[PDB]
């Protein structure tokens, strides 16, 4: 009755520590070993998969209490993996400057900071209840309980193995509890029968690393794989003509981009980031890769934002003459750049990759394919050009402009992003200030001055798909 199911992936986390394993492969794992207080109700308000009313989970109940406070009420009798009951104290440690947003939090965590609401101290009322305040007024405390930031840790296990050490070994009040984990090629999870919810219907999950697609479709068609993740539309009439085996696609709350190290000098201004930004044709990317059906968005600008969502907002441009014009005032020599690809970790990477070097060779530039296997990433230093993705993991426009490209992120921190005065003021700003027209119209100022500046250009939405086996009804891929 309960089948061990074998998951065929495009890649595997560098780690299971939750947070750390932000990223488009990390999710699918973690889901199934923590748990979150509160979670979306995906299929609310008429939604087809992306609403967003909040429902009971480790937390029965919550309440707002001010501006700046919620009250949970936690389950009791949940337990760790380990046989720890859950309390408000774990729940406290969870979000905690100490492991999350202080100052040290952020050597081991580094992303925290940045990802961060801004926090004060969880405050522990009793065993099971624990409020969640903020320093300055926000409404998104509550559903940032539901994002792949509020998975709850267990703060005695945590604290004593250390954020790295609890990442090999995590443990969790989750579905499935930790077997084991070989980097670059697997990780075993099985079912905790002693879980506070619904009984595990698995007996066990192996997510393995399967780099290329075909190899993916192949081992669905064989019986190898029950399920396998990361394929595109191109790939659904042979998987569909299996009376056995069946597709799924949408359009995920996510962005392919590609971007660059601003810490180069060829990179460290606008003018060439911009020029290879406008010489991107992606509406013949989409027709030629993607069967027409990934979606071109209206700028750094999506749906769930709401009422942060510009409907009307003009199209990103695509200007091959101002493109050329950019690349000789750069004074462009004609050096080759690299541009930095794990494969086809990103669906249709290394083919939307090769249409861009023929936009780009008909600008003056010449971009040459690094393609490197899982865990042969290159350092810093030797990055020019690379990919990436960005999932849209609020109902706000915070996410992902300025947890990634504000003054606290990666992108200016890490990669040298120089960004505009003005652009790090609105930033400011608008987290400050609640949702209203002074707010819709910086966001859109924002959004201007991240189109002239370039710090990545954004393709499209991916139509993300996946395929599974008919009579695998239950698929832990998120
Ligand atoms: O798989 P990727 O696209 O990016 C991951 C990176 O996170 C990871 O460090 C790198 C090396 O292992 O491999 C991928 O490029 O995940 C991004 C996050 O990095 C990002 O924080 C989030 C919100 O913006 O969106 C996505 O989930």
């Amino acid at each position: 009755e309960r089948r061990a199911l074998k998951i065929g992936v495009n890649g595997i986390p560098v780690t299971l520590e939750p947070i750390n394993a932000i990223s488009n492969v990390g999710p699918r794992i973690v889901n199934q070993i923590f748990d979150t207080l509160v979670v979306r109700d995906f299929f609310s308000n008429g939604a087809p998969g992306n609403g967003i009313n909040l429902m009971p989970s480790l937390a029965e109940s919550w309440e707002r209490i001010d501006d700046k406070s919620v009250r949970f009420k936690l389950r009791q009798k949940v337990m760790f993996h380990d046989g720890v009951e859950m309390t408000a104290d774990d729940v406290a440690y969870t979000f905690s400057s100490e492991r999350l947003w202080g100052p040290d939090a952020i050597k081991v965590i580094p992303l925290g900071g940045s990802y961060a609401l801004d926090f004060d101290e969880p405050v522990v009322e009793d065993k099971y209840t624990v409020v969640i305040r903020t320093k300055t007024p926000t409404p998104l405390t509550e559903s940032y309980m539901a994002s792949w930031m509020g998975r709850i840790v267990p703060k005695a296990y945590y604290k004593t193995l250390g954020t790295a050490a609890f990442g090999n070994k995590p443990v969790g009040t989750g579905p499935y509890k930790f077997v084991e984990f070989v980097a670059n090629d697997r990780v075993v999870i099985e079912a905790n029968d002693a879980y506070w919810g619904l009984k595990p219907t698995a007996s066990k999950i192996t997510y393995q690393l399967v780099a290329e697609p075909a190899t993916r479709v192949a081992g669905l068609i064989s019986g190898e794989y029950d399920i396998v993740t990361t394929l595109t539309p191109d790939d659904m009439a042979l998987i569909n003509s299996y009376p056995d085996l069946e597709t799924r696609g949408n359009i995920v709350e996510n962005f392919h981009m590609f971007t660059f190290n601003m810490n180069q000098p060829v990179f460290q201004s606008k003018p060439l980031r911009r020029a290879l930004a406008l010489a991107v044709n992606r509406p013949l990317i989409v027709q030629s890769l993607w069967m027409n059906k990934a979606t071109i968005p209206n700028g750094f600008n999506f749906p769930n934002y709401g009422k942060t969502f510009d409907p009307n907002r003009r199209a990103m441009e695509y200007n091959i003459e101002e493109a050329k014009r950019l690349v000789k005032e750069s004074g462009y020599d004609g050096t080759p750049i690299t541009y930095h690809t794990m494969g086809n970790y990103y669906a249709n990477a290394v083919p939307a990759l090769m249409m861009m070097i023929e936009m780009w060779k008909q600008i003056g530039v010449t971009v040459v394919p690094k393609v490197y296997a899982p865990g042969g990433a290159p350092k810093d230093q030797d990055s020019y050009m690379r990919n990436w993705s960005n999932g849209q993991w609020m109902t706000d426009a915070w996410a992902t402009m300025i947890c990634e490209f504000g003054p606290k992120g990666q992108v200016q921190k890490r990669w040298g992003w120089k960004a505009p005065a003005e652009f790090n003021d609105l930033c400011t700003k608008v987290s400050q200030i609640p949702d209203s027209k002074e707010r819709f119209d910086a966001f859109n100022r924002l959004r201007d001055i991240f189109e002239e500046e370039a710090p990545a250009v954004i393709l499209y939405q991916p139509f993300d798909v996946y395929a599974a086996r008919k009579d695998v009804h239950w698929r832990p891929i998120s």
